[PDB]
């Protein structure tokens, strides 16, 4: 076996088709299923995965209660093929409270993160068993992307960063090679605050879309030369802005350059990715809260300056009912690479309050260059026959 290199034109896309649904919360009602939040896809050359970080806890368990909190030591990282749920037979890969993995062509490398917030650290696991560590260098939460990191030719990066949630933070890229850090990079560019970054290959490079906790409803983005470990960052050109809060499509703008200032504090993990000059991207449907999915496709919405062009639309969470986070997972065809995304939806306390535990469940969809029709695919739990 070989590395992945990536080096295949993107695909051309219409919109995106289902693919997956676990039904995890429907199914907690009556089966023992983890409590998780946070969870992502990626594929090895042959298959695809679902991860999230558990809660060390099943959700029909006392323990599930107050499980809002993010930073417990039992959090781990689960992983299962995509499509089964997490019963009890799923694997714990690691301890983590934050997350990556990505698959270079030959193994799996997780790069896993706990310990307490002022100081915490990370584990590098390839192949199977732990080659490397580094500790928080800014005694602030050392947090990564919740999503996949890209491989290209046996190196693999991944974004973290650490420091404060609404203020100026510490950003760097490593490159790691076999679970090794082999080079640091800090960030550079304009971006102003950069996390949970939504990365893929754009040979011979990698570009992701983050989330500015800051100043920012518009999107960092971090651009990746894998060639001299240099790198840049600035905002998505588009005036639809895909954060959460955000203004409204008639008082919200980008400029490409800077936090655009609009309801900036607070955020959620998102995507979104180029094609020539446009931009396919994905946001709630709500600007005030996690309700509601849709993406569409902004003419002009990579290189200029607040397009508002909207074309291509779909639902794929009506407005009534809960979403969350979502990043995007690359897969190789046959002539060219294709891209798709996940969609975390969330249960539970916070928005409601008539049980105790917080928890999701996940629906995935591809890019496709076919035909595609219309529909809406939330979560699916009654609240009121849930447990707790
Ligand atoms: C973030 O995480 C890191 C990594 O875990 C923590 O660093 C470790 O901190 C511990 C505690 O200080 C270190 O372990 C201790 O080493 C002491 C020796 O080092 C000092 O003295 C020598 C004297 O020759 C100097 O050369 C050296 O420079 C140091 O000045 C031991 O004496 C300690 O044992 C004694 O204290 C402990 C409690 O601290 C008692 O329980 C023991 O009984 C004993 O009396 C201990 O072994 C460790 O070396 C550090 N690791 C590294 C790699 O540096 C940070 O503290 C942590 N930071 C925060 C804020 O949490
Ligand atoms: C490492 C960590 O705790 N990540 C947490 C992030 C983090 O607090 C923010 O990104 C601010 O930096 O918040 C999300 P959420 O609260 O948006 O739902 C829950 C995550 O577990
Ligand atoms: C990428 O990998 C494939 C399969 O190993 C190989 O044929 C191709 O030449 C590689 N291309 C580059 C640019 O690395
Ligand atoms: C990947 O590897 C091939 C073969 O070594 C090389 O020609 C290509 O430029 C490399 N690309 C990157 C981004 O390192
Ligand atoms: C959850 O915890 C609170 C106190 O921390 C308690 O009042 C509540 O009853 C607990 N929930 C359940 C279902 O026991
Ligand atoms: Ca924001």
């Amino acid at each position: 076996v070989e590395y992945r290199n990536w080096s295949k034109p993107q695909c051309q896309i219409t919109g995106f088709a289902p693919f997956s649904k676990d039904n995890s919360i429907r199914l907690s009602a009556g089966g023992d299923i983890w409590v998780t939040r946070e969870p992502y896809v990626s594929c090895d050359p042959v298959k695809c995965y679902q991860f999230a970080l558990g809660q060390g806890t099943t959700l029909d368990n006392k323990h599930s209660n107050d499980t809002v909190h993010d930073r417990i030591p039992h959090r781990t990282l689960l992983m299962n093929e995509l499509g089964v749920p997490f019963h009890l037979g799923t694997r714990q890969v690691c301890i983590a409270w934050s997350s990556s993995s990505c698959h270079d062509g030959k193994a799996w490398l997780h790069v896993c993160i706990t310990g307490d917030d002022k100081n915490a650290t990370a584990s590098f696991i390839y192949d199977g068993r732990l080659v490397d560590s580094i500790g928080s260098w800014s005694q602030n939460i050392l947090r990564t992307q919740e999503s996949e990191c890209v491989c290209i030719n046996g190196t693999c990066t991944v974004v973290m960063t650490d420091g404060s949630a609404s203020g100026r933070a510490d950003t760097r890229i490593l490159f790691i090679e076999e679970g090794k850090i082999v080079h640091i990079s800090p960030l550079a560019g304009s971006a102003q605050h950069v996390e949970e970054c939504s990365c893929y290959p754009r040979y011979p490079g990698v570009r992701c879309i983050c989330r500015d906790n800051w100043k920012g409803s518009n999107r960092p983005v971090v651009d990746i030369n894998m060639e001299d470990y240099s790198i840049d960052s600035s905002y998505v050109c588009s005036g639809l802005v895909g954060d959460t809060p955000r203004n409204d499509d008639r008082s919200s703008n980008s400029n490409c350059r800077d936090p655009n200032n609009e309801r900036g504090t607070q955020g959620v993990k998102g995507w979104a990715f180029d094609n020539g000059n446009d931009l396919w991207m994905g946001r709630t449907i709500s600007k005030d809260l996690r309700s509601g999915y849709e993406t569409f496709k902004v003419i002009g919405g990579w290189s200029t300056p607040n397009s508002k062009s909207q074309i291509n639309r779909q639902v794929i969470v009506d407005s009534d009912n809960r979403s969350g986070y979502s990043g995007i997972f690359s897969v190789e065809g046959k002539s060219c690479i294709n891209r798709c995304f996940y969609v975390e939806l969330i249960r539970g306390r916070k928005q409601e309050t008539r049980v105790w535990w917080t928890s999701n469940s996940i629906v995935v969809f591809c890019g496709t260059s076919g035909t595609y029709g219309t529909g809406s695919w939330p979560d699916g739990a009654n609240i009121n026959f849930m447990p707790i």
